[PDB]
């Protein structure tokens, strides 16, 4: 199939139940590696990787397409309709949080459950919010891009997952952050921390449960907080005691559990 060509898609497990797991910025599925092992007896498991991933092919990239949230969104609709899946529970990291959100508001019919993990609606500040990064610090942040591609590389591995330059999870990411094309890598964190899904919501019907790591460079618990405050379906919130942006992956002897519990069961009340 074109897009399971296009995004990697590799389809695991069995039965009907289905989870779809999607990752975030700078990784790729095997961001899961820890948590398919889990799925696989129980879930026909979806991984696929984001357009611009290492993983996926630079000279395709659609820089028009990327340089909004919808074009992510209809990417994670056409690989389900493709692969003839009606119905799933979504997992969607950092990135891939919002993406399902957005996805979830077109086409509600495909989800009968969102799982967020370290997703936010809004990065920047404004008076009445607080997203955690503000202008001039982004403008410094893409600089370093721009400037030494390999360097920012290593010095925001360990600072995004929260642990020590030799960490296991600081390297994986750190290689896969370094096989990104500079400029898709730019252009995708771009399109990431100008975001604004906040209005988008109050128009979510699917349940989502929202999960983050208490300690997140990119994510302040208030943020989580009012991501439950402000969704249109039902929500929990489960701040757990890790930290790092890719606890699944840095974490995963307490992270893989919270996640199968999510999965596996429903919003009491
Ligand atoms: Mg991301
Ligand atoms: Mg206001
Ligand atoms: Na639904």
């Amino acid at each position: 199939g074109l897009a399971q060509e296009a995004h990697n898609v590799r389809v695991l497990g069995s039965g009907p139940q289905t989870v779809v797991l999607a990752h975030g910025f700078g990784t790729d599925q095997s961001v899961w590696k820890y948590l398919v092992p889990h799925l696989v007896e129980d879930y026909r498991v979806v991984l696929f990787d984001i357009m611009g991933a290492g993983t996926t092919n630079p000279t395709y990239f659609n820089f028009e397409r990327y340089s909004s949230l919808e074009g992510y969104a209809g990417d994670v609709i056409a690989i389900l309709e493709e692969l003839q899946i009606s119905s799933c529970v979504y997992v969607g990291h950092s990135v891939s949080a919002m993406i399902g959100v957005i996805a979830s508001v077109t086409r509600p019919d495909l989800f009968t459950k969102l799982v967020t993990v370290a997703g936010s609606p809004r990065y920047l500040n404004d008076p009445d919010y607080f997203g955690g990064f503000d202008l001039d610090e982004l403008h410094e942040l893409f600089e370093a891009m721009k400037e030494n591609y390999k360097a920012w590389c290593s010095g925001f591995a360990p600072l995004c997952v929260g642990a020590d330059m030799e960490s296991l999870a600081v390297q994986e990411f750190s290689r896969t952050l370094f096989n990104m094309r500079p400029d898709i890598a730019l252009s995708i964190l771009q399109t990431i921390f100008y975001s604004d899904v906040r209005p988008l919501l109050p128009h979510v019907t699917v349940p989502c449960h929202i999960i983050q790591s208490v300690k997140d460079l990119a994510v302040p618990v208030a943020v989580s907080e009012y991501i439950h405050q402000s969704l249109g379906g039902e929500s929990i919130l489960e701040v757990m005691a890790t930290e790092g942006h890719l606890p699944q992956l840095s974490s995963p002897d307490v992270v893989v559990p919270v996640l199968l519990r999510h999965i596996r069961y429903a919003i009491a009340r």
